[PDB]
């Protein structure tokens, strides 16, 4: 009766603070085997992992019958131990958020999370596939993983070759995010950054019977939010950087914060496994 | 390092009146403590090719919990075939999911077989693993050739399903033979709902880095050919103002190609289906 998935496996990995991480890890469905697997091959890293992984893996499995399939890649959703819910709501404000002086309490531990991911997923991953070596890494965020994306890119942009930034949250913390992207362009192979956001973010609209106080209060939220608007802000920031090879940037019409997340890292796999390297920006 | 498990979910055997046997993925929200936990009305979705597509109307529908429209969620329903190391099948689905006509080939033309199955074999075996659920309402999805199954359930059995989402239709199959049906069905006579949807780059496809100009042409041919929003938009112009339909929503995903089309059509399908009935008059 049970569902088995194929072509993957998960283990627990514990970060220096002791706190336990659940890697999944998946490669195309046509393998046999791990080993089958030989020679360079991209990987993709997916915070907030519980939420993408099982999306991200069948989406790479529906690459293999497109004419583009240039041999596809290995996903790896970096996630927690959960039950009954895609998200962890404490650990992740910790791991996602940058560190501010202005910021609450169980906030700004981005970069103990980066240094995590390079330190003890990446080495783990790799030895999972002794034969595989790395052709490049991405880098995938959705909302405050989005925004986990753009601060290690300011701050570490050698870490990874593509960042995928789906909807960031770069209203956080009074738009601290822009004062590093600022820095970064100041500063004299460099990274590709991949940026998108849905049109009923910052726009949503009326559902049906939907009473005006209820709207109203949508309204009221999204525009403080200002996902769209604030994401184009950041690009024409990043406009003609030396450090940044591309800057791809994408609204998704009639996307809202949820189901965009199904359109962003569907794409973002496909183009990175499939179309590198980018065209310059 | 296990298997990854899938939780809130389940898969079983069924066989059609032929002998020929199938993979039934069940999937139900994730925050529920079992199949038990639902009671009272919900919606399903019944997916063919659901080899290529069940994780991720699954996940979809997981992701939908923390929106700000979510009203419970529903039941997805994969319909596949047993297969390892791939998606899909090739023969089965040949059969299954194209309408029968006289021209066409061997191994063509059991939609209705499929169809008859769903209705009278899957439906009641889900049923039974839901004993306290109500099913409020039911769709049928499919792409490429599913979407053509869709329209064909729609044209000659309306009655059998509330909503249809045809993704990427193959109008174009058997020399649009789907055409002589949906001009049946609008001359003829609860309504249905039908929800039709296609990639950008399915018709006109851009070129690919280090792409010879040979190669390309030969591509761009093959698009022009199956003529995928022409025969989608001509299609749905068709359709318009019908008294048998209730609604028509068509979608144009820019930048999408056939496969990658797949992820958004589905996503927006079930979640349309779950949270934004009634679908308002068209
Ligand atoms: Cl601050
Ligand atoms: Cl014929």
């Amino acid at each position: 009766t049970p569902v088995p998935l194929p072509n993957s496996e998960q283990f627990y990995l514990e970060n220096d603070r002791g706190e336990p991480y659940l890697i999944q890890v998946s490669w195309p469905l046509h393998w046999e085997d791990k080993q089958t697997g030989r020679g360079p091959l991209p990987i993709i890293y997916i915070v907030d992992g519980n939420a993408l992984f099982l999306t991200a893996t069948e989406a790479a499995w529906r690459r293999a019958a497109a004419s583009h399939f240039a041999g596809g890649g290995i996903i790896v959703a970096i996630g927690y131990p959960l039950k009954g819910k895609l998200y962890d709501a404490r650990r992740r404000s910790f791991d996602l958020t940058p560190p501010t002086a202005c910021a609450p309490v169980g906030y700004g531990g981005a970069d103990v999370f980066l240094d995590f991911i390079e330190n003890s997923v990446r080495p783990a991953v790799q030895a999972r596939f002794p034969q595989v070596s790395l052709a490049r890494e991405a880098l995938y965020g959705h909302s405050y993983g989005g925004l986990l994306a753009l601060h290690a890119l300011f701050t570490r942009p050698q870490s990874f070759d593509c960042y995928i930034a789906s909807s960031p949250s770069i209203w956080w913390n009074s738009l601290c995010i822009l004062h590093e992207a600022k820095a970064f362009v100041e500063t004299k192979q460099s990274p590709s950054l991949m940026v998108s956001w849905g049109s009923w973010q910052q726009h949503p609209p009326r559902w049906a019977d939907e009473l005006l106080d209820h709207y109203e209060a949508r309204k009221r939220t999204a525009a403080e939010l200002r996902m769209a608007d604030n994401a184009l802000d950041l690009c024409a920031m990043l406009h003609g950087c030396s450090r940044l090879h591309a800057l791809i940037k994408t609204e998704y019409e009639g996307e809202d914060h949820t189901s965009v997340m199904s359109c962003s890292v569907s794409r973002g796999l496909t183009m990175f496994f499939e179309d590198w390297p980018f065209h310059q920006s």
